[PDB]
């Protein structure tokens, strides 16, 4: 399913952005 | 159950990006 | 009403990323 | 339609992330 | 179609975010 891939990649993007925020602060 | 999840995740992404912008500013 | 919100949020993300790019310079 | 706008905005997001990576290097 | 291009661009976004995370730490 192509739609599920987008969601499962966006969750990883959210995790990576949280990591970026924590590394920045 | 898919595009609503996408919208929710993108709202989280926008919040995180705004946090990044305000951290880079100071 | 479904993908219109997606486009709106993508637009916000693009603006925020451009702001980050400018602020890094 | 609006789906093509999502792809265009994602192209710009990739470009802006490339700019961020270049500015971090 | 267009959805498969969105998935490819998200994969690129994940890779670039991994690069940013590695650079930060």
């Amino acid at each position: 399913d192509s739609q599920k891939w987008i969601v499962f990649l966006q969750f990883l993007i959210v995790l990576l952005l949280l990591a970026i925020v924590f590394l920045l602060r």
